[PDB]
């Protein structure tokens, strides 16, 4: 009923404490699932109620998570809401096939790039993101040479950040620490 990319989006979403209704919204999620999940992250001590703030425990895993990864930005591509993630250090990877599996994910579509003399750039030809999309680039922050860059959009926000997340969780699931799987 919930996903490891739902584990992973309320904790990026938890940067504030929030209630589960405004939760519910952003990741477009039953009621069952979210209730269900947000008390699996009780009884592991992640999350704790008055809106839903993370503990000790739940601060040290978001910095783990951003140490691989940026704060997820929201972005606007052609008309859609987007979501840009900064994945550091990465594996190799082949772009078009990160892009099926975020459309999989029900994203409009993807562009997956990475960075060169400090410029976001088309891995093929390392032409800049900023010649097509100069007021995406232009939000996206927090990124250094080698480090890739997902772009995903869709219909809907929680589309947009669940497709980026499911992207993110490729390029990274062997460092994604074992406390947030135990979530699953």
């Amino acid at each position: 009923e919930y996903t490891v990319e739902d584990v992973l989006a309320v904790i990026f979403l938890l940067k504030e404490p929030l209630g589960r209704k405004q939760i519910s919204e952003r990741l477009e999620l039953g009621e069952g699932s979210v209730r269900t999940l947000l008390r699996k992250l009780s009884h592991l001590d992640i999350i704790r109620s008055k809106g839903h703030f993370l503990t000790l425990k739940g601060k040290e895993i978001r910095d783990k998570l951003l140490s691989m990864f940026s704060e997820p930005i929201g972005v606007s591509v052609d008309g859609y809401p987007g979501i840009a993630i900064v994945v550091k250090n990465p594996p190799e990877f082949k772009s078009i096939e990160l892009r099926d599996e975020a459309i999989k994910f029900d994203a409009k579509g993807a562009m997956i790039l990475t960075v060169k003399d400090n410029e976001i750039v088309f891995p093929e030809d390392f032409r800049p993101l900023k010649e097509m999309y100069p007021e995406v680039a232009k939000k996206i922050v927090d990124y250094e040479d080698g480090d890739a860059v997902i772009i995903t959009w869709a219909e809907t926000p929680a589309k947009a950040l669940k497709s980026a997340i499911h992207v993110a969780y490729i390029l990274k699931k062997e460092e994604i620490t074992p406390e947030i799987l135990e979530v699953v």
